């Protein structure tokens, strides 16, 4: 995919690609909902996060329609 340092939603939109992603128990982003590597570091700093898996995914942090993601 393209080079970017931002949230991978930048790359995927609501289509999917293989990537590492995380759960956030603080934000109740669990099961099939989670966050990309950038958002885990930035938007969820000091939250209770955990590794989910590597697989087909788009970032639900970047996808939040209120624009609260800090990683574009
Ligand atoms: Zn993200
Ligand atoms: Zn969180
Ligand atoms: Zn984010």
């Amino acid at each position: 995919y393209i080079f970017s340092k931002l949230c991978t939603f930048t790359i995927t939109q609501k289509e999917f690609m293989n990537q590492h992603w995380y759960h956030c128990h603080t934000c109740k982003m669990v099961d099939g909902v989670g966050v990309c590597t950038v958002c885990a570091k930035v938007c969820h700093k000091d939250h209770e996060i955990s590794y989910a898996k590597y697989g087909s995914f788009f970032c639900d942090c970047g996808a939040k329609e209120d624009g609260s993601c800090l990683a574009l």
